[PDB]
């Protein structure tokens, strides 16, 4: 059951390099990434999935220097996912989203399609013109995908760890993200933990509900 | 299987008001909220869980004006969760987190406790003093909790919808959040969909992976 998974999952501190995802697991993690929800189904994201040693080495360049403890995680995991957010809101993307919704058969009429597009544009306009927070808004949706992903991969029986401990400017330059209109936010290595993962046997710790939660 | 869950879940557009969470499901959703991961185990969040008519009516005040379509969802769902983020980083919270980790038995020595606290404080200081983005950073963690929650509730067999379509200023004032140092970000009604939920029978739509995903 999913509660057992939420209580048993942990942030892996060390991965077993000999243990690779099955072909089926590799496809499943890509499905999890794709099918996350997002505000207005905006999907304001790109994913880099590194599974070769060369690919993972390129991602790990971002952990050089101050983030050296992140490096082994990045190199030793089977697959490494880099979660990127769109930095500017392009109208091309919004059209792409609604054209895909149309192709998938979500609209009964042209008028329903037009209304969906109008709603999405309105929301995007509120964030960019009224709140001046569109970059933040898009990044929040990516963090939502990360949360979905971490629970999903645990429910597949895989070990993972979310990493903010890397240099985003280096990762951006390594993959040319700035010019494509993306920024890297979170790196998530995925695989199986090794016997050196000290966190696997430690109790989980959270604040009590009487501190964080009010019932009304 | 979790992939089936991710592919079958949907944003509910209409709830069945007669269909309530079981007592056990109500406890399980609160556990999901508590046990989400967060950067540095910072847990920079508060949750309001409304299950009474009075409670849910208070939340639904925020679905006024531009947000009237959110009102039915908030009133008709069994339980409504408001996800709030801390707005100022208080040192009291950071001390509380590490004191809880200590009580749960995560540290072998006083030196390991001190190092954990030092790391957490360093990270918090980078966001507040160097990046000037601490509010954004805390809100990102709450969105991560939301993504965890949405998949978890689906795996429990419950329907949900995430809502950004509400008036946060009204919700903040209704519960006195500003003075407590929180801001409401996302409202998630939880329950069972009704036969009027038009989204339950529509195909799910996402951009193809050849647009959103690069393998390296
Ligand atoms: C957004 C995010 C960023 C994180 N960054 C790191 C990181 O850079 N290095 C690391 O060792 N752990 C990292 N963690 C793991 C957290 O410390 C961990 O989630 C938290 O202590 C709760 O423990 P758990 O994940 O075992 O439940 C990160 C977690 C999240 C959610
Ligand atoms: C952060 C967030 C905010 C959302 N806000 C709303 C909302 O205000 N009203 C609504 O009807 N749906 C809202 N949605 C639902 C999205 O439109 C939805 O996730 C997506 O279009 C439909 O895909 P799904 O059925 O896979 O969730 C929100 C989704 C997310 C992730
Ligand atoms: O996804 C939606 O339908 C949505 C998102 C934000 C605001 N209003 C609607
Ligand atoms: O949670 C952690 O261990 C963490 C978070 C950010 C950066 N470095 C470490």
């Amino acid at each position: 059951d999913i509660i057992s998974v939420a209580l048993k999952r942990h942030s892996t501190k060390a991965f077993d390099a000999s243990k690779k995802l099955t072909p089926e697991q590799a496809e499943q993690i890509k499905t999890l990434l794709q099918y996350s929800p997002s505000s207005q189904n905006s999907q304001p994201w790109h994913f880099i999935v590194a599974s070769t040693e060369e690919g993972k080495a390129r991602v790990a360049k971002s952990a050089a220097g101050n983030y050296v403890f992140s490096e082994r995680k990045m190199l030793d995991a089977s697959h490494v996912v880099v979660f990127c957010a769109k930095t500017a809101m392009d109208d091309v993307w919004l059209k792409l989203v609604v054209d895909q919704e149309d192709a998938d058969g979500r609209f009964a009429t042209p008028e329903a399609k037009a209304a969906n597009d109008k709603g999405r544009k309105f929301t995007a306009d509120v964030h960019r013109k009224d709140l001046h927070d569109d970059a933040e808004w898009m990044a929040k949706q990516v963090y939502l995908n990360v949360g979905n992903f971490l629970l999903g991969v645990a429910a597949l029986g895989l070990d993972a760890v979310p990493i903010e401990g890397f240099d985003a400017a280096i990762l951006d330059a390594e993959f040319g993200l700035k010019e494509k209109g993306y920024t890297s936010l979170v790196v998530v290595p995925v695989g199986h933990h090794s016997v050196e993962d000290f966190n696997a046997t430690l109790p989980k710790s959270r604040l009590p509900q009487n501190i964080t939660l009010t019932e009304v």
